[PDB]
């Protein structure tokens, strides 16, 4: 009912989720119970940096207390949370989940909230998505645990450390925040994407990163689609075909086999990554891909993505 949101850089940040969906008309929530989401975010238990490394309520003989009592109230605060918006579009450029912010448990909430209630959002998928597609993915082979290792390396992700510990310490359930993946996160996820408009002959590509027409050609490549750059209509056309492709990957439970890990430690140091093979790690780290191509002949297009 008005332009499409997107959302930058989030860092994990739910209360910053939270009050874009407010002031973009997509939410509804009461002064009263956004303060106490403010409050809750807050809490100096949560924090870390604060008092050591650790959030304080990780140290604490009773940290399972605390976060039930946390977790309980959070998710009262989610079942008083109305959409009111359904047909607006909205955009994550990413990081939404492990990174800087308090707890990934927070904006997963948010997320299934948008879901069952029929929000239309789209993820584009970044390095810190990517380690917990990962844990997700491997959580049977890890021994029934979400862990990440290698990824974890090279980016801090505090945000889902806090999940890992609030699940270790019996607060939150592997079952859910699995069910939330499988039900929630992956379907909503898109390598790339776009607003089109036909008439015009023009597109805006939406990444989480910088690219050019030359990613989205690696990326048919690798998703064994044809590429047609022929005019704004026909590249809309081919990104509907790397995200069909992509979506399979996501249902199969095999988006980790997209990568390896070397290409995310490579991805990280800001080097190269020329080999085709690699072209889904140059898209979500921005880096080179041959030649970076910009502009096309046959149509006008702007790209738009977030800054590291």
């Amino acid at each position: 009912p008005m332009t499409d949101i997107s959302m930058g850089d989030l860092h994990a940040n739910a209360l910053l989720f939270l009050n874009i969906l407010v002031r973009q008309g997509i939410i509804a929530i009461s002064p009263e119970n956004y303060a106490k989401f403010a409050e809750i975010y807050t809490l100096p238990e949560l924090q870390a940096d604060y008092w050591g490394t650790e959030a304080p309520v990780f140290s604490a003989e009773n940290k399972q207390e605390r976060l039930e009592e946390i977790k309980k109230q959070y998710n009262a605060l989610i079942a008083q949370i109305k959409i009111i918006n359904t047909k607006k579009l909205i955009r994550l450029i990413g990081d939404e989940l492990v990174d800087r912010g308090v707890i990934d448990y927070f904006i997963l909430k948010l997320l299934q909230a948008l879901y069952d209630q029929g929000a239309d959002f789209e993820i584009l998928l970044s390095n810190h998505g990517i380690e917990f597609v990962e844990a997700c993915e491997l959580f049977k082979e890890n021994g029934n645990k979400l862990v990440a290792k290698r990824l974890g390396n090279i980016q801090h992700g505090n945000s889902f450390h806090a999940l890992q510990e609030a699940i270790a310490a019996g607060a939150i359930s592997n079952e859910e925040v699995l069910n939330i993946y499988h039900q929630v996160y992956k379907k909503h996820l898109k390598i790339i994407s776009y607003s089109l408009d036909p008439d015009a002959n023009e597109i805006k590509v939406f990444s989480h990163a910088g690219i050019g027409l030359n990613h989205i050609r690696g990326l048919a490549r690798k998703f064994k689609v044809p590429y047609s750059e022929e005019s704004a209509v026909d590249l809309a056309k081919t990104i509907d075909a790397i995200n069909k492709k992509f979506a399979e990957k996501a249902s199969s439970g095999e988006i980790h086999t997209l990568y390896t890990h070397d290409m995310m430690y490579r991805g990280y140091a800001g080097e190269h990554l020329n080999s085709t093979d690699e072209v889904v790690a140059a898209t979500v780290w921005g880096r080179e891909y041959g030649d970076l191509i910009r502009t096309s002949k046959k149509f006008k297009i702007t790209f738009i993505h977030g800054h590291d």
